[PDB]
Order: C-alpha cells, then structure tokens, then sequence
C-alpha cells in the first residue's frame, strides 16, 4: 500500500542557540547579529581624513613647538587622533587655558590655515629675537614656540605696548597668546625692564587683564619659569586689543578656521590605513550594518550599539538532531535538501523526498524579515565617544561613565532576552508550519486515507506521482477515488 | 448536503500592520499609539501661564533694559519663553554673571515681586541723574537699566560710599549690581575723581571684590566701555554690605522670589494660546495618554517618550482579506456583523449566522487588556528639557546630547519591537482561537458527527436550532442523539 | 470500558499574576523578582568598611575641627557617610575650595595616613598658638582647627614666610593651606603687622596667589571675618613651595593618599551593623541576585536595577481554579501530586493517578531557565549613585536627574512588559503542552479507542496496567489489539 509522510529539513550543521527556555539547541541554520570584527586600522571618517598629531600635543601643536618633528598642515578632518602620553607639548612649561573646550571645538573642523597676523616688524621698539629658551631646543640652539613671539627689553626698555588687530578675513579667528610667570625680580628686570606688569586683552566680547605671579615653584623640564596660555575666537570685522609693559607672549601666526559637525579626540596607537569608514574605533574601523558590537566603547561615527555579549545568535533554520519537530514526528529528515517542511511518498513507481515549495518558501521569508526587522528597526546616529574631562571635573566624568555604562546595561539585556525570545518564536514557528503542513493533508485526503500515528497516510487507494505532486500542489480529488478508498476501507481484516 | 462552518469577522477596513514576520498586513481593526498631534501654541502648564519675555531677553529683563517692559506683572510662572535671538538685551555692553544658572534658577517660580530696597535719596554725595547712556536709549534719547542705578562724582569728589540692606521681607531676594569698566585714565576721572577703584560686596557667603580693567576695547552699541552685572541670593534675615570708591553701579529695585520646583527655558516663536497642558513643545502642546509621541525633543512636562518614528500601529481586530485565518477557513466572513468567532449554519429551514459569543467577549477583553498594558505601564514624570549651556561649555551639552540621543535610540527601538512582537502575537491568538472553535464543536459532536475538510461539519442526524443553539451555549446531549446519528450513519454510504 | 484520560497539576495556591492579556490570574506557583527587602544597617561594601563621619563634615574632619575626631583610625574605606547637615563644619566661616571635587576624590580611598609636614618649630618668628576664635570652640573655650596654624606677628613684626616640603614619601599627599580676610585696617595691622599682604603657593603644577579681601561682611557663627581654604595633591619627589607677609593659614599636617577607585558620599543617619553587602542604600544594604529593587535610588555597589512598581511576579507553575486547560480538558487535578501534566487510567486492576514525567521534567526546566535567563543575563556593575553638585550646579544637576529618571523609566517599563509577555507566552506553553500530550495518546491510540471529548479516550479493548504503561511511556502497540478494536467496535453499532 502507498504511502505519505510529512517532515522537515535536517541537515550536518553543529550551531547551537539559546531559547528563553532552552540551552545549546542545535539548528540547521544560524546567524550572529553581534558585530565582532575590525579593520586593526585609522581610517579616513566619511571621506575626511583624520588630524594624527603623532609625537605632538594639540597644544604644542598649535603654539608651534619646536621639538616637534613634522607639520604638513593639513585643512580639514574629521577627528584628531593623540596618542596616550604624547612626547612634545609646551617644552616651556606653564598652561594652555580652557584646553579641553578648545580641543572639543577642534575635534572636527570644516577649514583651517595658519596666516601670519602680526610680523616681527610690527615691534620696533621691542627686542624680538632673544625671547628663546633652552627648553625648547631646536637643531641643537635655544629656541620658542614658533607661532608667537616673546618679546624683550631693548636698550634696558620695554615700552607700553598697544597694537590691535582687525579680522579683515571673512572666517573666525583662532588666536593665542600668553603671559610669562617669572621667577625673581632679577629676572623680571633683566628680561623687561619694568618690575611691575600686566598684560591686557580686549575684543567685542572679551575683557582680560593678566598680572604675572612672580614667585618660586617647582622646576619643570629645567625651568621654575611658567607660560600661561589664552585663547579667543575673533570674528570677522571683529578687532582684538593688546596692552602690556612686560611679560607678554604676543601672537605672531593665527588660524582661520570654519567649523560646522563636532567631534572628540580618541587616544590610539594603531597605524592610518588609508580606509575609509562610518565608525571607528581606537583598535580599528567597523563596516557593519547589525545593530550591536562588542569591540570599543570609545568609538566616532555612527556604530551599532556597544554591548556586553560574546554572541548574539538568532535561529534561522529548525531543530537539528544530527507534537511536531521531535513529537508525533518522530525526527527530520536528512535525506530532504531542497526545503524547509515537505513530503515523502512512496508508491510502486518509487520513492523520494519533495519540499513543499510555498510554506516554505513563506517561512523562509518570515525568518528573514525577522531577522532584517532586529537589524533595520535600529536608529543609528552620529555619535562621538572620547575622554574629555580633567582631572578636577571628576564629577562630570562619573556623570557620563554612569550614563555610558546604564545604556551598555540597557542594550545588553534587551539583545540578550529579544534573541532568547524570538529564537523560541522562531522554533515554535516551525513547529506550526509543520503540524500546519500535516493538517492540509490530512484535509486533502479524510477517509480515502488512514493515519498512521507517526506523520505519515497510508492510502487506501493507488496513488501515482500524479496523484502524488496533486497531494503537493494542493490537487488532490477526493471525490475521485472516493471508492477505491471505499472497497477497500471495509475490505479490512485484521 | 445539511452543513454547520466555523468561521470569523471581516469588514471594509484597509488598515495595515506590521508583525516581526509580515509587512503591510490588513486587519479589520487597528490602533496608533504613536502621539503625532499637537495644538500648535503655547499653553499654561498645569494651570500656570509661562513668562513670555516678548523680544527681551532674561538679562535685558530683569536688570531693566529701558526697551524692556516696565509694566510686566506675572507673579508666577511655570516656565520662561524666549525668542531665539532677543532684540533687547545688555543695552550697555558687558555681562551677566552666571547668567544661565540664573536662568535656570528662575525657569518656574512659585512667587516674584520687584520691590524698591535702595531709594535714590540714599545717596547724598554722589550723582544719581547722570549715569545715562546713548547704548540705552529710551524713546531715541540716552537712558539706563531701570532697576539699577550709575552712580558719578558730585562736586568731582566721590566719597567712599558704605551702606547695607537687611532682608526684613519673609523671602529670599535677587539682587542685582555691577561694576564699570572705563576706557582710559581721563574717563576714569571724569566720571569718578578717583583712578584706583574697587567695589566690595559681602553677606554671610557672598566675599566679592571687583577692580575695574581699564583697557582699550572693541565698540559694542557704541561703547568701548563695558559693565559686568552680578547677582546674588540674599536669605531673609541677612544683610547684604556695599561699599565702594567708584565705578560701582549699585542696586536700586530687587526681586522677592520664592521658588518651589525647576523648569527650563525654551526658545519658540509660537503664541499664547489661553489652554492648559502637561506637556508643552516649541511648535505646541500635547494633549496624550499615548506612550511614545514624536513631535519635538525639546518638550516641558510630563510628556510621552520621544522616538524617531512615523506610526506603531497595533493590531486589535483580526487579518481581513476585502493553522486557521487564511488555512483551512479559505476567508472571513462579511456577513457575521456582531462578533469575532462562530458559526453559519445551512439546513431545510435556512442558512444564518451565530457569533460564539463568549470566546468573542474574551478575545476582545484580552486585546483590549493588551493595548491597555502597552499604555498604562509607561512612566512618565516631569521633565524640563532644554539648552542650557554656553560656548565654553560644549562638552557638557554633548554630554547631554549623547544622553538625549541614546534614550531615543533605545525607545524608538523598544516601541518598534515591541509592536511587531505583540502584533504577531495577536494575530496568532486569533488562529488559535478560531482552531479551538473548530475543535469544540468536534468533540462535543465526536462520532454523532462528520468533517467536512474546509471548516464545516456534517451533521450525522438533522439538528433543529434548539439543539444547534445547545451546540454554541455548551450543552449538547450526546446520549441524546447518539443512535439516530448511528443508525443514519451506518447509512449514508452512499 | 476502559479509559485513561489526559490531565495536569493543581493545587490550593491562590496566588495570582498578570498577563498582559489577563489580570489577577490565580496559579498553582510565583515567583517575584523584584527585590523589596533591606538589612536597615549600613554594612562594608565588597569587605571595605565606609568612613562614617558622625557629625563632622569632609571639611571639618580634614582641617581639624577641634570638635572632630582624627579618623585616623581607618587607613581604607569603600564609602564615607555624612549625616543630611554636620554639625562641625568650618567652625571659622568662609569657604573651601572644590570641596565637591575633593569629596569624589575621597569618597573611596585604598590608603589614608595622616602625617605632620610642618610643625611649629618652622615659625620661629611668628605667633602661633594666638589663632584662636569663639567661632571654633573645642570645650566651650576658643580654639581653631588643628591640622592647619593660623600665623600671628609677634613683637609687632610680620616677617615674610618662605618654606617648602619636598614629598619624600612614595605615595601622593593631600595638603591644605588657607587665607584670612581681615574686616578693616586696623584688624589686619592688629594680627598681622603688614597692611597689604599675599599668599603665593606653587609646585610642578600649581602656581596661585591669593590676597586678603578687607571688607565688611555680615556675621557668622560670630565673626565677619572669614577663611578660604584651598587643596592640592603634591606628587611624590614634587615639592610644594610657600610665601607670604600676612595672613597665611600654614599647613601642619597632610594625608599620604593612595587612590584605586571612585566612589561617593552617603548621606544617612543609619547605623553600622557589622556587615557585609555587595549593594548599599541609606536606609539598608542589599543582598540579592534579582536584577530590579524599588528599595531607594541613591546606591552605592552592584545593585539591582531601580524601578518604580511594587511587585514584578513571574508565573512558574500553572493556571489553577480551584486551547487545553479550560477547553475540552474541564479543569485541573488536585488528586495528581508528583506532576505537572499526566494520567488518569481506569481497568479492571484499579484507578490511578500517574504524571507524564518526560514532559513535566521538561516544562520543569523549561520554566526555571526562563526565570535564570531573566536574572542572570542582567549585566550589573558597580555604579555609585549620590547627589554631588553645588548650588551653581543646578544645570548639571538636572542633567544627572534627567538622566536617572529616563534610567527608571526604561527599567520600569521594560520590567513590566516583560513580566506580562513572559507570563502570556509560560501560559500557553502548558496550555500546548497538555494539547501535546492529549495528542501523543490520540495518535497513540488511533481507531483502538474513542474520543470522549472530555480529555478521556475509552479502549475498545482491555486495556491492563501494562497496556496502561505503554500508552504513558508512547509505546503502544496498535496492531496488537487493532483486531479485537475493530471486532468490540463493529459489534457496539450496532
Ligand atoms: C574692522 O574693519 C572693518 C572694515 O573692514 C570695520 O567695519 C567697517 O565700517 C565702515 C563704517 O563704520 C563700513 O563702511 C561703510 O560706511 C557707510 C557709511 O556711510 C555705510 O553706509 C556702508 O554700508 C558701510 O557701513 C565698512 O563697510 C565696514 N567694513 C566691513 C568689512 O564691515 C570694523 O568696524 C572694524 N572693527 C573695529 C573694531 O574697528
Ligand atoms: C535684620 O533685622 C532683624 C530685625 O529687624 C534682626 O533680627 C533681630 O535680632 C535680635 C537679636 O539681636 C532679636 O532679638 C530680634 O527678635 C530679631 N528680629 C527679628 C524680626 O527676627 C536681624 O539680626 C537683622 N540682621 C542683620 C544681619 O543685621
Ligand atoms: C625630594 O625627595 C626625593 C626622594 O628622596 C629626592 O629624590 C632622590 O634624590 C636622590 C639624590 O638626588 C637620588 O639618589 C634618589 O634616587 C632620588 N629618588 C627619587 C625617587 O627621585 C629629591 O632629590 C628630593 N629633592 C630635594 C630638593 O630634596
Ligand atoms: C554549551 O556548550 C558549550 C560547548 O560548546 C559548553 O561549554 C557549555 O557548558 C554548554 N552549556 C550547557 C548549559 O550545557
Ligand atoms: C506597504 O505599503 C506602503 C504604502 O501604504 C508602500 O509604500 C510600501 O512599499 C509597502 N511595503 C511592502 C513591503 O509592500
Ligand atoms: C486584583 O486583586 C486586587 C486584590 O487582590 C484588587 O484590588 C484588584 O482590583 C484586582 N484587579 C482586578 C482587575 O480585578
């Protein structure tokens, strides 16, 4: 007698998931959403190559230290790269004002170029070739910070300075300068001439007045000196005023700068690799669409969500043993390939396997519209992640380790339990399509054929491969053999 | 050929959802829980009418700007409205001393009275009718800050001014000084006889010296002169100490405040619309109990969740088509109006339809329960969100902004999910009820009754619509019938 | 005649959860895992104890308030607690600089020793056992703060100070200085002999100057004068160096500090109960591995998240009323006690009971690792949650609140919904599982025995406890008694 039997894909695959109620379930198929992988490299960030200050600070970079080696200027980036303990910075020791604001507003910058603003001529009656230090050596001899000049007595005189600027240019204006804390009166006299100084700054908006604190501290790369550093933004048409009798650090070079996204500076050692990317990371860049990744806190652009996960494994095949799925079914078949849920016949023209092309082919798209649902429903915008605060704004700095760690928490949970859960869905899903799969055909078939109890009609009638593929199609004629399934339903003994 | 169905609702709806493994699919009936609406004004919030400050800004406010409404009486408010960029602000150029916590401080407050605590007729020996300026004008003509008072020598002498004011009101007071920065030595004694002037201002906390910087500046209103402002909060009880040579611009009215709660500032350009809110934005208030609303990030109030999204779009009815649903039931049924499982009947008397009206009444308690869980389990609390730091304080408002931008992520993300899940959820839930409908009557009727393959029965006895009204309200009698369908049914073959 | 039946557990127990269709849904057993419990003591975290200040103040405590103990007596601590206001606080009123920075700093130190730096004998020249006030009394009689010497002149002469301390040790030191404002001339020329004064302070990194501000203030614990004490932390082998002419509250002893993490202070007036917890709030510690608490939101260790609800209760055993359960299956058996899903069986040896062990030990497992899943695959890590910004901090004030309540919210709803979807889908899974079970002996069972619509089949032959057994373990044997059914079955009708 002819026979049918309903079944499912089985396959050699070993991957295993986790369900909300089951560990270490073998599946057919499988698919990690958890991004793991990177470049190991510095990239270009949509398009822009990053500032690599390589042996320099930004501050030393700015003011132009001597000591360090190679200035390519480069006029727009997209993040600046330092690396932790950066070799060159302020070589004359002392403070560059507001730092981190002032890096934060040069983590990204639209254009920048230095102009030389006020010449060395512009100080005839100031000695402008002597304010040069041992600190800041370069090539062997005594030298300063390039891009401002320290001025000095000249014929044991230091003249009331009062010279102005005007932005003439159509960009902003970053300029700096500074104020020289001496050590002794002696040396107050000897590098100005008057003891008691000041140094004034005004623009539209700013009003300074600066007073060196002549007085002894520690030594510092050789020197008990100290040079304080300031910083403006000068607008255009806007003018900047300088008043001073001594100690004063004048701007020689500026930057016109034009600013439009923000970014962060990131602390890395790894090498540029002429890449590009949307997100990148202090150890390498990510190109990757999934929703979550495990690699770097501390990453620019725009990045899956940073977790606490090794994987994030959703099922996409069935239940794998190389009620339906290992119930009333015994187990799956591995001699069907071509399909997720189909058929075995058997008749006396032969056996085989069919997968029924539609359930399947709607459960396959099920699965991955589930699966592109988990990824595609993440909103991923720009971000900028870096390490911005001092060290007495230790406050702020908890502040934003308590936010960053709550929303690690928030996203680890809710990945690890949505993939718990959809993965016992999707098992569950087969689960259905199958018992679904046998109950067409035992609707198809009613009393022209009997179950057997395990997945499988017995036929009370023959059944050609005609009549079989009709019984996969969805073509099966049960008032057609309606008798041949009578005669020999009561011819039945025993 | 007597047949009894099993089926369900449909109707004309064209309402589409989405489940986590089916797009754009109709159902009969559907629910948006995404707030898209708003009032376009600004309201009162929770009774309390915000302080519209009309093209004037806090500053220009509170210090008395002459272009500044004198005769703004609010008591109260709820929380402040600026325009974006205010025309009347800082007439004199100069600053506001920790001006955004100040504003901060006076977003909501519960009590605020000007009253005068420094008359005119306090100071004898100096000039007070001469600190008028070109910078304020008023009708065209030069004028000043109304509240505050520029003092000048009398007689070119200005004699040491001490004077102090006890807090003998029963409320905290705002008051509000500052201190001239002039131009150059000869403004310096025209104004005041004395060159080297301070302004020392003391209470229980408050220690505060302030010398004039006397400097060359930009031109800001026509003024190279500038004038820093500073506040303080003077506890009843306590006295406040002044004393100064000089360039002291010294308080005249002050600001009985009492404050019960914080608010924000938020900038619109948007009018007032006589309505009450909980939940006010820049474009309008929200009228909601939704849980999530997309409308604007910048919101006052107890607001629903802010997600980047245009629909979440629950599924209440059942799958519409104008193992069950779209199974073995080739469709639903526009003819049954009145519920959404049961029955249609076809025998000698007529064809009709019944609803099973109590799994109907608990399909939709528990949808209904589901929509009410999604809604009522959302938190919402007061929250003030808007933009409160200044340009040196940049990386505090990415701070804030990294915060803003992940809870949007994360909501915008859990809302998207959590509607695809419950929707298909639903949808499964209709199945299976259907399927249990087509189960009940199977074994209520066993071996008394046919199946027919498409959802229908076959009767094994005629069954008057007394007993098929039995078969619906729980009672059908086996033993009643058993043999009249046994002795039909060993008789219909065929 | 012979019948077995399809059944599951039930039992007395009323308690009741929700789902998010259902509510107030009675079953067989709950579990809640929202933690609600505290020890009400305050306990060592990890095995560090805290650093309970009684009624002294960080401030009081490190300058030496003559009322405050030395806390010398514990070298580490994991926490400090402050009672909500100390009672010896800055006896001599004024101010100490970055205090809130200073209490993070301290909130959690690895080692604290209090060491003498300074000691009287440096000051030869100056008075210093006259710095003594009726504001900073020790019994009732004037005194002053012992870790720090207020310097008098002696014989009407002030000389000019200038000392250093090299920091010889090999960990960071903590040191504090300080400067008096005098009221008036005549009080400066009374204490110190200098009418204008300094106090100039400088290390490797520090460079300050601080100047007497002379003016009139009110009264503070009775005194208009005040003091402004400042702190740094002189790196070993750095050398901190002092000068000054009047004025100068000089440093005795510092605190060698040894810093590995970070903490926060804990305001409560709780008592130390000589324990040990891994989480602590001011009104208890925690110990517990739920991943939600609604105990208190100011924690200090590993905690569970913090919620706003009041139960978070899980449903583990079955749905209990003293489509399966409640659908042809009438109601659970009280009767059957080692089981969750099993038998009835009725032959001529007896009636029993007799659970379906297979599927009750899986659905066992099934439901603790979902409830295992829900706990442990929360990340927790250690977080110190306090209220540490001043009163011209309310901006990042509300930031940290903005941010703690969008954190509640989150946890809260998705703890919720959670619950409820967990509880639905724990709920259907009995439900299938005793449908699946009814199923394993239907299809066991075939056309040898008759549905009886009420969960029970009835064998159309002898069915003896072997038999029994064999349809309980899914191994029985159709064929065998296929022809004897057929026979009993053609002889009943009829
Ligand atoms: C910095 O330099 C610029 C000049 O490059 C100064 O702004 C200039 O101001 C003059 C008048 O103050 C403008 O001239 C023209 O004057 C007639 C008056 O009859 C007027 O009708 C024109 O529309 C225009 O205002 C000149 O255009 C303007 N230049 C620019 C580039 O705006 C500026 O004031 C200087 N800043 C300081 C602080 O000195
Ligand atoms: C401000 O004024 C009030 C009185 O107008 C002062 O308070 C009084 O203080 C004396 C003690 O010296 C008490 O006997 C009175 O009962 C107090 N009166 C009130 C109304 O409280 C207060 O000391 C003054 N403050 C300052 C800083 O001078
Ligand atoms: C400050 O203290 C340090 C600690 O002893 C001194 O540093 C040592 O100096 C001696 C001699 O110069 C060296 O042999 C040691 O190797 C140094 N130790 C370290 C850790 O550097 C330092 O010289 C002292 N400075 C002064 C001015 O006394
Ligand atoms: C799951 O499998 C891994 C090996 O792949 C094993 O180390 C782990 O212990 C297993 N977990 C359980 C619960 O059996
Ligand atoms: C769903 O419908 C919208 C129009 O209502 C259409 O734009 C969109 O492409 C549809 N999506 C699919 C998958 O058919
Ligand atoms: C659930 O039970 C509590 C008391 O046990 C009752 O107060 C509450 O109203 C009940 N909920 C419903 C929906 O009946």
């Amino acid at each position: 007698s002819d026979q049918i039997c309903i079944g499912y894909h089985a396959n050699n695959s070993t991957e295993q998931v986790d369900t909300i109620m089951e560990k270490n379930v073998t599946v057919t198929h499988a698919q990690d959403i958890l991004e793991k992988t990177h470049n190991g490299k510095l990239c270009d960030l949509n398009g822009v190559k990053p500032l690599i200050l390589k042996d320099c600070s930004v501050a030393g970079w700015l003011l132009g230290n001597p000591m360090c080696d190679e200035f390519i200027r480069v006029p727009e980036w997209s993040y600046i790269v330092e690396r932790a303990n950066p070799a060159n910075d302020l070589c004359y020791p002392g403070n560059l004002n507001d730092y981190e604001e002032l890096k934060h507003l040069l983590s990204r910058i639209n254009h920048f170029e230095k102009i030389l603003i006020i010449p060395k001529s512009s100080w005839p009656d100031h000695e402008t070739s002597l304010g040069v230090s041992a600190a800041c050596p370069y090539q062997g001899t005594p030298s300063f910070f390039r891009n401002v000049v320290w001025l000095i007595k000249k014929n044991d005189a230091y003249p009331t300075i009062k010279i102005s600027y005007n932005n003439t240019n159509r960009e902003d204006l970053l300029i700096l300068w500074g104020i020289h804390h001496s050590n002794n009166a002696a040396e107050q006299t000897n590098l100005y001439k008057n003891p008691t100084t000041y140094v004034s700054v005004g623009t539209s908006t700013l009003n300074q007045r600066l007073v060196p604190k002549i007085a002894t501290r520690s030594q510092v790369n050789g020197q008990r000196g100290r040079m304080d550093f300031f910083w403006t933004i000068l607008k255009p048409n806007d003018a900047i005023h300088f008043e001073s009798n001594g100690n004063f650090i004048a701007p020689e070079y500026a930057y016109k700068i034009v600013k439009k996204g923000d970014s962060t500076i990131m602390k890395s050692e790894v090498e540029y690799g002429h890449c590009n990317t949307k997100c990148q990371t202090p150890i390498g860049a990510i190109n990757s669409s999934m929703p979550f990744h495990n690699i770097h806190p501390l990453t620019i652009g725009e990045c899956p969500k940073y977790v606490k996960s090794n994987k994030l494994v959703l099922a996409t095949g069935l239940r794998n043993s190389p009620g339906a799925i290992a119930g009333f079914i015994e187990g799956g078949w591995q001699g069907m390939v071509d399909g997720w849920y189909g058929y075995h016949h058997s008749n006396e023209q032969g056996s085989g396997y069919a997968a029924d092309k539609e359930s399947t082919q709607k459960a396959i798209d099920g699965v991955t519209n589930k699966v592109n649902s988990i990824i595609d429903k993440m909103n991923t915008q720009f971000e900028a992640v870096g390490r911005e605060f001092n060290n007495l704004e230790r406050r702020i700095e908890n502040l934003n380790k308590k936010m960053e760690d709550g929303f690690l928490d928030v996203w680890t949970y809710n990945a690890e339990l949505l993939v718990l859960m959809e993965n016992e869905r999707t098992l569950d899903f087969h689960d259905s399509n199958v018992k679904n799969l046998y109950d067409k055909v035992r609707l198809q078939l009613r009393d022209n054929a009997k179950e057997l109890g395990n997945g499988c009609f017995e036929f009370y009638h023959k059944c050609d491969n005609e009549c079989m593929e009709s019984v996969r199609n969805g073509t099966y004629d049960y008032p057609q053999y309606s008798e041949e399934a009578r005669l020999k339903r009561e011819e039945i003994s025993g």
